[PDB]
């Protein structure tokens, strides 16, 4: 399964998969400073699923290990923020940070098989 760029659409369907989730709703977009006046003061780096799937379908990640590091960045961020490890938005995102590792393993994977299928010579 060698396809150099099969992994795009592949994150396209599990940011689709992503979205139907319950447990992304808090993750969708950019958070809210009005609400969470101390957020940037913790959040060096905001990062949101609409943000992520925007700068796929720009044509702005060039592998899915970029991808995987901005998700893995909305998870650190929440984690940085709870101000309890038994708040409800910090244990849905340990939740969907399960469910995005079991499905982004193989599409790593199968990338980083074809980069070397086509190096072999
Ligand atoms: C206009 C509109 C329409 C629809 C949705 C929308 O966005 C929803 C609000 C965005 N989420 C949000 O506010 N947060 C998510 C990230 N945080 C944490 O991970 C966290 C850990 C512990 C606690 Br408590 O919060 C801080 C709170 C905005």
């Amino acid at each position: 399964s060698y396809d150099i760029q099969a992994w795009k659409k592949q994150c396209e369907e599990l940011l689709n998969l992503i979205f139907q989730c319950e447990d992304s709703e808090p993750f969708r977009q950019p958070v809210d400073l009005l609400e969470y006046p101390d957020y940037r003061d913790i959040i060096d780096t905001p990062m949101d699923f609409a943000t992520v799937r925007e700068t796929l379908e720009a044509g702005n990640y060039e592998s899915p290990m970029e991808l995987c590091k901005d998700v893995r960045l909305i998870f650190s961020n929440s984690k940085a923020y709870t101000p309890s490890k038994r708040s409800r938005i910090y244990s849905m995102s340990l939740r969907l940070s399960a469910f995005f590792e079991e499905h982004i393993s193989s599409v790593l994977s199968d990338y980083k098989s074809a980069l070397r299928f086509h190096k072999r010579n």
